[PDB]
């Protein structure tokens, strides 16, 4: 019931892609050190998205999650090309709390159920990329390249039905901008599901996070706005608490 702030990190070959501005770190491109620091200054969860080339990817992702699990005591999610149960399983067993799936879920919705059977619904995060097409919200796969022709309304309901634990709602209309979260999209989805909704795409200033929670998001995920310190994590949580948002401060 508390709202969560989630730092998302894009990684490749064990490096934070495009790095970060925290000059206090020994290595500002080290995902484990950056992730650890984030947990120490108030981030509620981490999210890692891997884009390593296929031949080294499996091993690279497993090394990342094991290293992260050692140094971090907050929940974390891993994703990026997770296409089947076996891949999801190895990553959870090696240390991840949750996996994030999108394209493979749309093409085989029972993948949601198979992962949840073994690891519980809470281990399954479905990322839904959506955008407006002829006045309707539609689901997009393959990093936004493909219009599936599936209505957002229908996919959300199916996703909960198949046993997902959380939904990340990413607005292609906002990704790569700093104009704010897609609050209209979040409000559209909120009454359709009982699952936690994680907002993603468009974060630019602290007020955007307040707007997102008002819209009904249970968590807010953000990338470079945090890494380049356009927003400060502690200021953000102080700001949100100040304006009525239930965030956590202090075998």
């Amino acid at each position: 019931l508390a709202k969560r702030i989630i730092a998302a990190l894009i990684v490749k070959d064990g490096r934070v892609v495009k790095g970060s501005n925290f000059e206090n770190l020994r290595d500002s491109g080290d995902p484990v050190e950056l992730g650890k620091f984030y947990s120490e200054i108030g981030i509620d969860e981490l999210s890692f998205w891997d884009i390593t080339a296929s031949v080294e990817k499996r091993k690279t992702m497993l090394e990342l999650v094991e290293k992260v699990a050692e140094q971090i005591d907050i929940p974390f999610t891993v994703g990026g090309g997770i296409h089947d149960f076996e891949t999801a399983s190895e990553l959870i067993l090696r240390g991840a709390d949750k996996v994030e799936i999108n394209t493979a879920a749309v093409e085989n919705p029972s993948l949601i159920t198979q992962i949840a059977q073994t690891f519980g619904s809470q281990a399954v995060v479905v990322y839904i990329a959506a955008k407006r097409v002829d006045g309707e919200f539609m689901v997009f796969t393959y990093s936004g390249k493909k219009n599936t022709g599936i209505l957002l309304r229908d996919w959300v309901v199916e996703v909960e039905k198949r046993g997902a634990g959380e939904i990340v709602l990413g607005s292609i209309d906002r990704l790569g901008t700093k104009s704010g979260y897609d609050t209209e999209m979040i409000r559209f989805v909120r009454p359709l599901t009982t699952l936690p909704i994680i907002a993603h795409g468009g974060a630019g200033k602290m007020e955007h996070f307040l707007e997102a929670f008002l819209a009904g998001a249970d968590a807010a995920k953000a990338n470079s706005v945090l890494h380049f310190r356009e927003i400060d994590v502690r200021e953000l949580k102080e700001y949100l608490k100040k304006h009525g948002v239930n965030v956590r401060l202090e075998h």
